[PDB]
């Protein structure tokens, strides 16, 4: 009994955007515990239930008092006096007590702060760092230090300009190790900010929710130019790739089946799916595009099929809206091979168990696997451990810029010092 | 010896707007203890020496690997078994070890994380949470729950904008908790959003780096209005107050002697120093303006002492480039009664043991101290636990936005909710 949990409690606290989230704090003998939930913008319809308030008083009703009130009256009790080491028992536990499917009774927001503070708090206890207890419950035979995947030209839900498209990423895919990785995507993202203040002058360089530039610009094709452009200047010509995250659901009316690439502006601009398969087949050819992440709605199996089929072994398509990193839509979508990347983000499902299981299943199918932060961040540092230990050589964390993201960052920083200079860099499909 | 110091390494980590810092862990038996330094962008000529590499091929010449070196060959072997209850004796050694003035030998940036580091472990040797251990250290009689003062909206050096003058905040000063103060700050942050969108566009809510909004204004009047009419729109009228730093070094010239209020367009506009105290009486009457930080350049002591005198009472006036937290330049200050407030910022002097000083100095001579974080940033919350530890009231760490402002503000409710319902907030000559 001396070693178990002692005390559970969560509290609300603020997000990278200034909106409420929960915390929770698992205390054992070994010390405290501290986890954050993140919180999506673009959110699938099939995400696990993140749990408000609504109460229009406070945080014009995004309070989490009821996730939090869940956590320190109804789970947090059930916990005490049990043994953190039992992440599957203690997840299942959390599972029952909610008893829904979508995680809606207790919130997936109470749930998640839970399950990744037991985890560090059984890491504690075997005496290794979280990734390597990770590693030890996912079964990965090698970690590796991942290859950044850095939003730094951006046109979604509220960024504020006219791009319709979420996410312009830049990945140095032939850095030798993560320092020289994060270093050289730094240098870029320095090189980018002087390309886009001479091109649409100083009012362009303000960042967006995950620190890369919201320049003025309403066209899909426009940031890639200037990306290889901030890559050449920076001195890194040839040492990067490109990788795109669309959010097309965003884009999409279903009632007349196309995409709106205008949304953000008074006049719409009506697309279609193929309109867009030829844009990202074009994309690819151009640009050096490893990864494309939902480039169509999260319903279009067959869009996802046709494109992923188009681009085999040239660009990975990713599931992120898909998928909901959830082994039922994850079934769904191997069945239709629809994709052949898994998009992970812990509180799309909910759990630490879940998140692991959903990892597995995509590499056992030969998926790759890309973790994730989400548009609303903390400066929690999880998924910088959880990365490591599924061994899965690709993150997306955030342009090098917003301490919710540069956390991150130098968490793997701190493992690549620890683990030496004989530590696994990147992903080879890539390298 | 078991109790002392067993370890001491640095390591080059990014700060929030991706470029070097230093951050260092000090190892006892009791723990890993972890701190980082932050980065000014308008730094006063009389701030200690931040120590860069100046290679232009690593992060254009912003390394910090020399002052990491500093960090792991001169500084932490002299720690190896020392006792880190020893604060003051252990700065002056590291003062003494660097030798000159201004920290130029060794960097402020490689002695700071030292200092940080000791101090939290020796809180941790202590078994107290940091802000009780540094109370101590401070001999602080009563521990105070900050007002928060939040940059909103911006126009200084590298803000992406035309706007001169540095920071327009809001402080909920009406607030009774932190809890309150901060909700009610991010509750006027997104009200300002919306207000700002639709008068300047949807171009104009990307944000800057301490996660205020930098819309497309010049002109320094042109926020004021705006800010009271987001407190309104919020449902928060008469609960706030301004405060505001000029930073008017920045905008100044030593030959001509007067202040350039477009020195970021094409065209600029000359003001005099009378011209810009007739600005800020006018201001100080026509709004809710509670403070007033660096009105005047760094040197122009008679300019301070007049603005300091015509609104005694009515408007704090706070020194940060004319004082950079050092008692000489203090002493100097108080001599001219050149202002009423110390902005305090650890790195601007760069041991713990002289900011305390500071902090004491300005105190004892009737002075308010408002801690401070700076526009580059990291995940590191030292200075929560530092304004709480030392009484003062006052705090500005951000707008309630981006992780290293957020990773403070989510820390005050961590030892708010320690210190307990009776717990005092605020500052009490503004509540
Ligand atoms: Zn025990
Ligand atoms: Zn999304
Ligand atoms: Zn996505
Ligand atoms: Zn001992
Ligand atoms: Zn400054
Ligand atoms: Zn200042």
């Amino acid at each position: 009994s001396h070693m178990t949990i002692q005390k559970v409690h969560g509290r609300e606290v603020l997000d990278s955007r200034g909106n409420p989230t929960v915390e929770v704090e698992v205390t054992t003998e070994k010390g405290v515990f501290r986890s954050a939930v993140p919180s999506g913008a673009s959110t699938g319809v099939y995400e696990a239930c993140e749990l408000r308030d609504g109460d229009k008083k406070r945080y014009v009703g995004k309070g989490c008092l009821q996730a939090v009130k869940n956590v320190n009256e109804v789970i947090g009790p059930a916990l005490i006096g049990r043994d953190e080491l039992k992440q599957e028992e203690l997840d299942t536990l959390m599972l029952r007590l909610d008893g829904t499917p979508n995680k809606g009774k207790l919130g997936a927001n109470a749930i998640l702060g839970c399950s990744m503070a037991i985890s560090k708090a059984a890491a504690a206890a075997k005496g290794v760092p979280l990734y390597r207890y990770l590693a030890s419950l996912a079964g990965t035979k090698e970690l590796r230090l991942p290859v950044p995947c850095f939003n730094v030209i951006n046109g979604g839900k509220h960024a504020g300009n006219a791009l319709p498209f979420q996410e312009f990423m830049i990945a140095p895919v032939k850095a030798t190790s993560f320092s020289e990785a994060l270093r050289m995507g730094s240098e870029v993202y320095h090189s980018l900010r002087g390309i886009i203040k001479k091109k649409y002058g100083q009012d362009a360089v303000n960042v967006g929710d995950e620190g890369g530039f919201a320049p003025p610009i309403k066209d899909i094709n426009e940031p890639l130019p200037i990306l290889m452009e901030a890559i050449e200047e920076a001195g890194h010509r040839g040492k990067f790739a490109i990788c795109m995250d669309c959010a097309a659901s965003e884009t999409y009316d279903e009632k007349k089946q196309q995409y709106n690439l205008t949304f953000k502006s008074p006049e719409p601009t009506w697309v279609t799916a193929e309109q867009l398969r030829e844009t990202y087949c074009k994309w690819a050819h151009d640009y050096p595009i490893v990864s494309i992440e939902d480039p169509y709605d999260q319903d279009d199996f067959a869009g996802f099929a046709g494109i992923t089929e188009a681009l085999k072994g040239k660009t990975q398509i990713v599931g992120d809206d898909l998928t909901v990193t959830n082994t039922e839509r994850i079934k769904m979508a191997i069945e239709k091979k629809a994709c052949n990347s898994l998009l992970l983000k812990i509180n799309q499902i909910g759990t630490i168990s879940e998140a692991i299981a959903s990892s597995k299943l995509c590499m056992e199918n030969g998926w790759s696997v890309m973790v994730s932060h989400r548009s609303g961040e903390t400066e929690d540092t999880y998924i910088a451990d959880l990365v490591v230990a599924l061994g899965s050589g690709q993150i997306k964390t955030g342009a090098p810029c917003r301490g919710e993201r540069t956390a991150k960052l130098n968490q793997l920083l701190r493992i690549e010092e620890e683990l030496g200079a004989h530590a696994k860099f990147g992903f080879p499909g890539w390298s």
